[PDB]
């Protein structure tokens, strides 16, 4: 339907190079798979701080994920999901930047770790919220329940753990077939 969805990505100092490439080419796949519907995206990269690299006006101009993409530099610093998560809510959200009043809005975060900042995402919380937690850091049931606060409920649906950042290939193939 009408939906304009964020990704929220983690671009902190714990991932490796060929991690923070894999989460675009991640984001690339989706869009390219959604190209041509009505959905618009949009990205932002979260580390200490926090870095729209394309609003929907961005995209509904040129609807070319590489180019929206291609001055990316990974910023490599703090994990402030937090602040990143309320950024998207009051920053990203807007319709002077493109965002549609009638749209359904939808986040999909992604990161590795948990956050190194604190408060709350009262703000964002009637957004549809994914959140992705990949790798070392959410091996166990424990560790994987920090990631419950940031996502809609239930965190069944809307949290999802990949062991690596290649499994991101799996979820894409199996996040296309959701697609109706
Ligand atoms: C199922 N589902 C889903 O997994 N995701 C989702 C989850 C992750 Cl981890 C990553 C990404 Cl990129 C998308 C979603 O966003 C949805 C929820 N959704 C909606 C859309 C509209 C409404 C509404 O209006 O209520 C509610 N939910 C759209 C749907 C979806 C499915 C597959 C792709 C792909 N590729 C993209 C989107």
């Amino acid at each position: 339907m009408n939906v304009d969805l964020v990704f929220l990505f983690d671009g902190s100092m714990s991932l490796q190079p060929d991690e923070f490439q894999k989460i675009l080419d991640f984001m690339k796949d989706v869009m390219k798979k959604l190209s041509n519907t009505s959905y618009q995206f949009a990205a932002v990269q979260f580390s200490t701080s926090y870095k729209t690299e394309f609003d929907f006006s961005d995209y509904v101009k040129r609807k070319d994920p590489d180019a929206l993409l291609k001055h990316v530099k990974h910023m490599l610093l703090l994990t402030n999901t937090f602040g990143a998560i309320n950024y998207v809510a009051t920053e990203v959200f807007r319709e002077e930047l493109g965002a549609r009043p009638d749209a359904t809005k939808v986040l999909i975060i992604i990161t590795d770790g948990e956050a190194t900042d604190s408060g709350n995402i009262d703000a964002a919380k009637d957004i549809i919220r994914y959140i992705i937690g990949i790798g070392k850091h959410f091996q166990t049931k424990e560790s994987q329940e920090t990631l419950h606060k940031f996502a809609s409920k239930p965190a069944s649906e809307f949290v999802k753990i990949l062991d690596t950042f290649e499994k991101l290939k799996d979820l894409f193939t199996e996040l296309q077939k959701k697609i109706y």
